């Protein structure tokens, strides 16, 4: 057994002596996610590597993903139970998050498993109860897809990755002050290609749509080859926008890109669906609507009767104490950034 820290593919994952045994699960442009074993606590956790310092973006979505987490508590989103540091900022160059391990995610359940109704069914419930939590906090997730909903064999629910969550105070317009190209590609909404900066929280829902899709038939609903592709692919399918919908489009750019389309039809759900619910391909279609402001909120698409097994808002949370615009103040040199996330993390130092 090394002394030095061990090293999953080539990243270093200075965590011991707590954690060790690390296994590869994934990663993204500057993270990994590796399970381990917390031999304090004698418990199973994953941990996730974030290497952000470098470049501005990557430190904001650090410093919210740790600030939300940190401040939610809920049955279906991933709690963080521990975060390492080093002890001094100049040190400190990699943030590592523990979370309990969780057993698959869906996207790789759906890689091997064809799910019944009834666990699609209950998926969605948890996928949309931790929604609500999350909707009700004033946070946007903005990156809810099937390798973002952890998955248990007593088959509970936890969302994870809030890199690309953040908060909107609504007490403020965001209209114009949102980023452009967020969400992974196959889960965008129509609106953040044709609204890129003035979407808002029903970007979540549209994703729902997309991932209640992939469950019903094991594929993706919208494989874009690229980002101007994944329009027309949901145009494919959605057909054509009314006139109506066209005329709520308020950037004159992108409403003269949707006329300069050639007109498609609707392909009707169950054409697609053919062996799904009635009850699931409605939600389905009010969860892909086109219209932002038309398509289906959280809370009635949990009181949808395709739910209607599970939906008791009596057993379920919302926030305590919403996010307001404090959450926001993260426009800033990363060297700054730099010192929040030091901040941030300070409760977990010895010390302190
Ligand atoms: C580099 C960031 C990455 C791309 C996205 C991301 N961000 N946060 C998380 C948290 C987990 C996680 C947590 C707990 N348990 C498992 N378990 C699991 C999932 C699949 N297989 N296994 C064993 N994963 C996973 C991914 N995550």
């Amino acid at each position: 057994s090394g002394a030095g820290p061990e090293m999953v593919r080539g990243q270093v994952f200075d965590v011991g002596p707590r954690y060790t045994n690390l296994s590869y699960i994934g990663e993204g442009a500057y993270g990994m996610v590796c399970s381990a074993y917390d031999n304090v606590n004698k418990v199973r956790v994953a941990i996730k590597k974030i290497s952000p310092f470098e470049h501005q973006t990557y430190c904001q979505r650090t410093l919210r993903e740790i600030k939300i987490l940190l401040r939610f508590r809920h049955e279906n989103i991933i709690g963080i139970n521990d975060i390492i540091r080093a002890p001094t900022i100049e040190q400190m160059k990699d943030v590592y998050i523990v979370q309990d391990l969780m057993e698959t995610d869906l996207y790789k359940l759906l890689k091997t498993q064809h799910l019944s109704n009834d666990h699609i069914c209950y998926f969605l419930y948890q996928i949309l109860r931790g929604l609500k939590y999350i909707h009700s906090a004033n946070v946007l997730h903005r990156d809810l897809k099937p390798s973002n909903l952890l998955l248990n064999t007593t088959c509970d629910l936890k969302i994870c990755d809030f890199g690309l969550a953040r908060v909107a105070d609504p007490d403020h317009d965001h209209t114009g002050f949102l980023t452009e190209y967020v969400a992974t590609r196959w889960y965008r909404a129509p609106e953040i290609m044709l609204n890129s900066k003035g979407y808002t929280k029903s970007i979540d829902i549209w994703s729902v749509g997309c991932i209640l899709a992939e469950m019903l038939s094991n594929r993706p609903i919208f494989p874009g080859k690229h980002y101007l592709d994944q329009l027309n692919h949901i145009l494919g399918i959605l057909g054509s926008p009314s006139q109506e919908d066209l005329n709520c489009i308020i950037n004159l750019k992108a409403r003269n890109y949707l006329l300069s389309l050639p007109h498609k039809n609707k392909v009707p759900w169950n054409r697609l669906f053919p062996n799904a619910d009635s009850k699931a391909l409605d939600l389905l279609d009010k969860m892909l609507t086109f219209n932002p402001h038309k398509r289906i909120e959280v809370e009635q698409a949990l009181a949808h009767p395709y739910l209607e097994q599970y939906y008791d808002p009596s057993d379920e949370p919302i926030a305590e104490a919403p996010f307001k615009f404090d959450m926001e103040l993260d426009d800033l040199p990363k060297e700054k950034l730099k010192e929040l996330i030091f901040e941030e993390t300070a409760r977990f130092q010895p010390g302190y």
